[PDB]
């Protein structure tokens, strides 16, 4: 427990039964303004879509709006597997809602999911 961390759950989609779903798990230092964790990104779709990635990025806070931007990959920013993942978080100057856009590749492919709310824990 350094004094410049805390950790932050978010829930990023639409919340409708089929839409896609996002959750991150992030852990935040507030001195070097960098965000690290891990996306999950699941759709009760048939075939199931049950992406994953070990995310970094950093935050920056702009007057009252939270911008976390994000980038993903398997194993992290010291892996050097290509990025599979990028996300952008506007949140609220509440820090607990906002929205959000990402991009994840699967299948030989991109898909992206624009503008969907985001909450917090």
């Amino acid at each position: 427990l350094r004094v410049g961390l805390f950790p932050v759950r978010y829930l990023v989609g639409t919340g409708l039964p089929g839409a896609p779903q996002l959750v991150l798990d992030l852990m935040v230092d507030t001195v070097d303004h960098s965000v690290v964790g891990r996306a999950a990104v699941s759709q009760a779709v048939s075939p199931p879509l049950n992406f994953h990635a070990d995310v970094w990025g950093s935050y920056v806070f702009r007057l009252a709006i939270v911008q976390i931007s994000l980038q993903g990959n398997q194993g992290g920013p010291q892996s050097n597997s290509m990025i599979t993942f990028y996300g952008e978080l506007l949140l609220k100057g509440d820090g607990k809602t906002g929205v959000a856009s990402y991009r994840y590749y699967s299948n030989g492919s991109w898909h992206e999911v624009e503008n969907v709310p985001v909450k917090a824990d």
